């Protein structure tokens, strides 16, 4: 389960988010893609050794951030944390973090489900502020 913390944050602020990516298969995780929630504006990322980071804007003006491994990736028994800054929406809402975790066999785990789903996305509760 890919979790973006803090799981609660104030509307209208810049927040320092940390995405934690645990290994869930005995296979290297080689890439992670995080869709920015609607109304969350990505600002900057923090460099991590062994990873190259890039942003991509799509037709619907949605933004995804990609961390790609350059030196083995996340191996069995490991997790890695990826920190970035984003501007929160200006109203209270549920910001859902759709994450895509790429393993070395070419498989992809889509953490995009709801509460009851097998691969759920994590959520930041954006509160009034
Ligand atoms: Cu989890």
């Amino acid at each position: 389960h890919v979790s973006v913390k803090p799981a609660e944050s104030a509307a209208g602020s810049w927040e320092t988010y940390t995405m934690k990516v645990p290994s869930e298969k005995n296979l290297p995780t080689t890439k992670v893609v995080l869709k920015m929630p609607k109304d969350v504006e990505f600002q900057q990322y923090e460099p991590i050794p062994g990873w190259k980071v890039s942003t991509q804007k799509h037709d619907d003006k949605s933004v995804s951030v990609t961390w790609e491994a350059t030196d083995g990736g996340i191996q069995e028994g490991q997790f890695q944390q990826f920190t970035f800054v984003a501007k929160n929406p200006d109203k209270a809402e549920e910001a859902a973090w759709d994450a895509y975790q790429y393993y070395k066999d070419g498989s992809i785990v889509e953490f995009t489900g709801d509460e009851d789903a097998d691969t759920p996305h994590s959520i930041t509760n954006i509160t009034s502020a």
